[PDB]
């Protein structure tokens, strides 16, 4: 199996207005759009962007991280090198592990 893509979740202030700016950035409108958040699949860079509203906030923040993978199989396999290494992790198909700096990650299917 075994490519992947990164997944990008932002908090945004403004999220129709970051709509349009990630539509002209990548060149590709959103894949899917609801109340409060809308993703991209963007081909070139291979890269989930996922928009999160944030209406509390006045600047755009880094809400998440992920690695999105094809298969549950691929997961386990990380989820279970993750484990070898040391890290403290969750495992649902999901594995959930946190940096040092408080910076979430996810390592899930698409
Ligand atoms: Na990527």
């Amino acid at each position: 199996s075994h490519m992947s893509r990164v997944q990008l979740a932002l908090r945004v202030p403004d999220l129709e207005a970051s709509i349009g700016f990630y539509s002209k950035l990548f060149g590709t409108g959103p894949a899917k759009v609801r109340p409060g958040y809308a993703n991209f699949a963007i081909a070139e860079p291979p890269l989930k962007l996922v928009l999160i509203e944030g209406a509390g906030e006045d600047a755009t923040r880094l809400d998440h991280l992920g690695v999105e993978v094809e298969d549950s199989a691929q997961v386990g396999h990380a989820a279970r090198r993750l484990k070898e290494s040391g890290l403290a992790t969750v495992e649902e198909d999901k594995v959930w592990v946190t940096g040092p700096g408080g910076e979430p990650w996810e390592v899930y299917v698409v």
